[PDB]
C-alpha cells in the first residue's frame, strides 16, 4: 500500500510578485497570479485544500475557492480545480496537480503585512503533503512545506526612475528674460534602462503614477547651475525621489 506523501514540486508566479521559496513578495496595486504543482507516487491526488493553520493537516478534505481581503476592496484568492481531483494520472511528473492563486493588495495595506496559509494535498490512502508544524509558532516558514506566505512591499521598492537622456536640460535665456521655466517634471523622467516600466494606473479606481517637483522647488530658474528633486508617486502612494541637474546660461 501507498505510504508516501504527495510532493509539492514547483511554484511559478507572474505579474506583481516575486517568489522566494514559499513566500510571495507582492507589490501593492498590481495583479499577480501563481501556480503550485504537486505529484504523487500513485499518480493520483484525491483531495486538495487551502486552510489558515496546520491543525487539520491530516484530515483529507477539499476547498474550492478561499480568499482574504487585502484593503481597498482587493483580495487574494486560492483556487483548487476540484473537478480534476480523484482521477487516475492527475498528479504525475508530466501532468502535475496544479492549484492557482490570483489577486492584488490595496494601497492602504501596510508594508510588511504578512499572511500565512497552508496548502495540503491527499492521495487516495490519505497520505498528505507537508506536515503538522505551525510555522508561526516556530518562527520558520520552511518548517512546514505546506506553508505559503504573502508579504506586502511598496511599489517604490520595485521601480527605479531615471532621467530621459534625450530631453535637453541646458537652457539659454532669451534676450530679455532673467529666468527660464523647467516646466513639468514628467518630461524628464522615465524608467532606468533594463528596469520595469513605471506603472500608469493601479487597481484601486482613480490611482495613477504622478510626476511632480518636490515641495519647495523653485521652477523659474535664473542663470547658473541647479539641482531639482523630482518625486515619482506610485499608485500605492509610495515614492521615489531623483535629483535632476539643469544649467541656465545668459544669451551671448
Ligand atoms: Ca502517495
Ligand atoms: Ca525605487
Amino acid at each position: 500500500r501507498d505510504t508516501e506523501k504527495p510532493e509539492l514540486q514547483k511554484i511559478t508566479v507572474t505579474g506583481g510578485a516575486v517568489l522566494e521559496g514559499q513566500k510571495f513578495k507582492i507589490y501593492r496595486e498590481e495583479n499577480f497570479s501563481a501556480t503550485i504543482e504537486f505529484t504523487d507516487n500513485s499518480g493520483r491526488i484525491e483531495h486538495a485544500k487551502f486552510v489558515p493553520t496546520a491543525v487539520p493537516a491530516a484530515y483529507p478534505a477539499t476547498s474550492t475557492v478561499v480568499s482574504f481581503t487585502t484593503s481597498n476592496g482587493q483580495s487574494i484568492s486560492m483556487i483548487v480545480p476540484t473537478n480534476k481531483l480523484a482521477k487516475d494520472g492527475n498528479a504525475t511528473a508530466s501532468n502535475p496537480f496544479t492549484v492557482s492563486i490570483t489577486g492584488s493588495v490595496g494601497k492602504n495595506q501596510a508594508v510588511n503585512s504578512l499572511w500565512t496559509r497552508y496548502v495540503f494535498t491527499y492521495d487516495q490512502e490519505g497520505n498528505f503533503s507537508g506536515n503538522t508544524t505551525d510555522v508561526g509558532l516556530v518562527k520558520d516558514l520552511t518548517a512546514n512545506p505546506a506553508a505559503i506566505q504573502f508579504e506586502v512591499h511598496a511599489q517604490s521598492e520595485k521601480y527605479e526612475p531615471a532621467i530621459n537622456a534625450e530631453v535637453n536640460r541646458n537652457f539659454t535665456l532669451t534676450a530679455n528674460s532673467g529666468t527660464v521655466s523647467v516646466g513639468e517634471a514628467s518630461q524628464y523622467i522615465t524608467n532606468a534602462t533594463g528596469t520595469p516600466e513605471l506603472p500608469t494606473t493601479g487597481i484601486t479606481k482613480g490611482t495613477r503614477t504622478t510626476y511632480t517637483w518636490k515641495s519647495g522647488t523653485n521652477t523659474n530658474l535664473s542663470a547658473g547651475r541647479h539641482t531639482l528633486t523630482a518625486v515619482v508617486t506610485y499608485p500605492d502612494g509610495s515614492t521615489d525621489e531623483i535629483d535632476v541637474s539643469f544649467t541656465v546660461r545668459p544669451q551671448t
